[PDB]
């Protein structure tokens, strides 16, 4: 038992980790096969930043521009071209370390491990969820960009995020790896802001059935209600509608622990108006919205 | 910015992690050169566990009782020992993928990274702390025993941990890679309990510093205190005294911050007295004490 923000192993993913140059301007690529995907904005210098012209910034390039190291291995890049927001370097060997992969859009609500890099080194891996919004709440400093988000599946390594850049708000915006914003966001300095951001309700019930499963039953009680019900009560307070797409996905939590959906979704509705009034749940004052049902399956029976 | 729980790559420990197999008993081994380390109640039946005498056990198997497989590759046992609470299986082949590595024994409240394993099959990363009763918060299912903690130190792997065994309270227990126990467990189904648990001032203050490095800032004062004064309120909500090395070691961040060590137990001071009445810190409504000092600057810097 125990349950814990738990990310994929990384031990795939870091090996398809390299380091891109290009002027003065470090940051990270991704290696598959005989291509390295990389944020386009390494091409860019200060005065570029503010409105830059990715085509004339990159026909002013040749293949020589362009750094890649692998750990103090050097790769010879051959061509090159811009793909929406990315750019794909092609290099003269094909990464042996190629995991089985796949290029994969997530939608809003879904969770991925993040494996964080500087200068094409692995620093640390960590779960996050994609907002409502498009954005994400991740830990990031400068040089991290080229950081990619990932899930694993059977031996199938499932790449969904790369990281481009940080919102004002603190939080984090990236591409999926066709190069296509996640968000109504642009890799230009210009003002841009978040939309307001909700509470991922069916997270937060596969949550709280991960806590029955482990021992915290105080919330619960013995009323229930409707989808329209809690659907009403939910919007008060910024949280998603509840889909009966949901209700069903939270099926095999409901058959191991004997608690109906809609059962849940009244504890939950009593959690909304009244709080937690000085309790916890699974060590979190707070209703926690970044663990999926599938996590919690993954975590509480394999 | 931003702030995460933020594990280690575990690449370099997924390449060293086996299933172990005696009798009706499957857990995890490490393998490093020619050596598998893996808890001793492998060698365990059901009517052994109540009060097993492991030498008698362990005499009555011979190297042929040990199925070993490394994936698909079956890894021939040649000798066997006891070492503590973990045996050492001696195989016929180096581990070709052994990191640099040493067995280190940590303190409470130093934290690392676990992967966690079944049938000798990485499952997923999480950071934990070592608490102050010697039990860790983790998330562990049957068969998780041999799974292994690690921090890493620039290019080597420390190893600090090894899984074995459950607590009544959902905590868990484990063993150092000499096989010596964190805490006064045993390997064996008797009742045994933990002490009670306190919080980690230094690491607490080590978060409040991470806080305030990414714009939270409203529970600062202009106060300040003395380590004695603090301490006196720290023993009544059972937090862990605060000594002048720890005031050493949060030297850097004091720096970067420019709030003084001493300014900052005052803010904390107030907290435990008077609570966040309905604000949150980073994220979380209660106090956080599982990063270390250099957990933060890690994570704050690089
Ligand atoms: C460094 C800043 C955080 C100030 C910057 N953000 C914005 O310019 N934001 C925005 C304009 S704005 O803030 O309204 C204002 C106009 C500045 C007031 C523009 C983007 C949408 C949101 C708002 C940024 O991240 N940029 C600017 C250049 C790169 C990208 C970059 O350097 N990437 C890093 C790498 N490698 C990874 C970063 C570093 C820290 N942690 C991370 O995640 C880039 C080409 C976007
Ligand atoms: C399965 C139990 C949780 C009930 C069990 N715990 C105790 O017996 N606890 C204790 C006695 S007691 O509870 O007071 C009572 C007498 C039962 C009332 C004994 C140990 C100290 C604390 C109290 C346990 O873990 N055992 C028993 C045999 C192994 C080890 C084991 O199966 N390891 C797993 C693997 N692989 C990993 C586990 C599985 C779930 N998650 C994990 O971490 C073993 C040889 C310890």
């Amino acid at each position: 038992s125990g349950f814990r923000k738990m990310a994929f192993p990384s031990g795939k993913v870091e090996g398809c980790m390299v380091q891109v140059t290009c002027g003065t301007t470090t940051l990270n690529g991704l290696w598959l096969d005989d291509v390295v995907y990389c944020p386009r904005h390494v091409i860019c210098t200060s005065e570029d930043m503010l409105n830059p012209n990715y085509e004339d910034l990159l026909i002013r390039k040749s293949n020589h521009n362009f750094l890649v190291q692998a750990g103090n291995v050097q790769l010879r890049v051959i061509g090159h071209s811009m793909q929406n927001c990315v750019l794909k370097l092609k290099v003269d060997t094909a990464n042996p370390k190629t995991p089985k992969y796949k290029f994969v859009r997530i939608q809003p609500g879904q969770t991925f491990s993040v494996l964080a890099c500087y200068n094409g080194s692995p620093s640390g891996v960590y779960q996050c969820a994609m907002r409502p919004n498009f954005t994400i709440k991740g830990s990031f400093l400068n040089g991290s960009a080229g950081s990619v988000g990932f899930n694993i599946d059977y031996d199938c390594v499932s790449f969904c995020y790369m990281h481009h850049m940080e919102l004002p708000t603190g939080v984090h915006a990236g591409t999926d790896l066709e190069g296509n914003f996640y968000g109504p966001f642009v890799d230009r300095q210009t003002a841009q802001a978040a939309g307001t951001d909700t509470t991922i309700t069916v997270n937060v019930l596969a949550w709280l059935y991960a806590a029955v499963i482990n021992g915290d039953r105080w919330f619960l009680n013995r009323f229930t209600t409707t989808l329209n019900d809690f659907n009403l009560v939910a919007m008060k307070y910024n949280y998603e509608p509840l889909t009966q797409d949901h209700v069903d996905i939270l099926g095999p939590l409901s058959a191991q622990t004997g608690i109906a959906v809609l059962d849940m979704c009244a504890s939950l509705k009593e959690l909304l108006q009244n709080g937690m009034n000085g309790r916890t749940i699974l060590g979190s004052a707070l209703l926690e919205d970044e663990f999926t049902p599938f996590d919690v399956v993954r975590q509480c029976s394999g």
